[PDB]
């Protein structure tokens, strides 16, 4: 038996994984709730739970702050969409109108070339891995972005969902709204917006250009690393990978429990399912770091 918190980014696929998980002969039970990464790392630092999860990762100055010593292990990777409700817009923004929907200076439609139509700009309310990586985005997409990056900004408009859940209920009931949201709640009358990368294409969500996005990220001493504005052909511009926290030491009869259910996380059998959902297999070099982090746990 295990609880894990954090992330709502990859909650889709990892609630499938741990589903998958709880069938397999001597596998742990797994609860995973997804209450965002400034949740998840809180659970994690206040000993709440048995793993935390997020897609704001842990630093130098913030692991002081676990006692047990903190393994980071990146398990999934997924694209960010500006979601948006106005059937019959094929809404394709520029990096510069991304930002400026972003920033809240787009107040109608028209200003996007559309029909007229008020837009609402949703965001997160909750501390978000989401909103760091979408802001870390924007701030290198143009100097237009002033709010810096982190899990929450100082956003100037619009309107507050918790969760990614909760960000794309908003755009589902809200006509003229739109938002940004990982790829897997692309769904219903949820649109994804093609965005324009460095290289100049318009690239909608998909694990292809998601995978190029995630390519060339140089991960750093607790495998941490992104891509804010990616320069590779084909990459889709906002991506990020999402890590899995979990405690070096302490774990007690939890350890082979643990050490189980993230080994076969990141087997190719799991890994292989992502593209069903949106998200990005782990294979290569970061694959393996993740495996011989897990093998670290005490």
């Amino acid at each position: 038996r295990l609880s894990g918190a954090g992330a709502s980014f990859p909650s889709k696929i990892y609630t499938r994984w741990f589903a998958d998980l709880a069938k397999e002969k001597g596998a742990p039970r797994v609860n995973y709730q997804a209450v965002g990464s400034g949740s998840g790392r809180k659970a994690f630092i206040d000993e709440t739970v048995n793993f935390g999860a997020s897609d704001d990762p842990m630093k130098d100055k913030d692991i002081a702050k676990v006692k047990r010593g903190l393994v980071q292990i990146p398990m999934t990777g997924g694209t960010i969409a500006f979601g948006y409700n106005n059937p019959g817009c094929d809404l394709k923004l520029t990096q510069q109108k991304a930002v400026e929907v972003a920033m809240g200076q787009v107040t109608n439609w028209s200003e996007l070339g559309c029909d007229d139509k008020k837009l609402t700009w949703a965001h997160r309310s909750d501390g978000s891995g989401t909103t760091k990586a979408f802001t870390n985005s924007m701030q290198a997409f143009s100097k237009t972005w002033t709010l810096g990056t982190g899990k929450s900004v100082a956003w100037p408009a619009g309107v507050g969902g918790k969760g990614n859940a909760g960000v794309a209920g908003v755009i589902r009931n809200t006509d003229g709204a739109i938002g940004y949201v990982n790829q897997s709640y692309i769904d219903e009358n949820v649109r994804a917006a093609a965005l324009q990368n460095l290289s100049g294409e318009f690239l909608k969500p998909s694990v292809e250009a998601g995978a190029k996005a995630l390519n060339g990220i140089t991960l750093d001493e607790n495998l941490a690393g992104t891509n804010p504005n990616p320069t590779a052909k084909g990459a889709y511009p906002i991506a990020t990978l999402t890590w899995i926290l979990a405690y070096e030491n302490g774990n007690g009869r939890n350890t082979k429990p643990v050490k189980t259910a993230l080994s076969r996380l990141l087997s190719d059998e799991y890994q292989d399912k992502a593209p069903s959902l949106g998200f990005v297999p782990l294979k290569g070099d970061i694959l393996e770091k993740a495996r011989g982090a897990v093998e670290r746990i005490g």
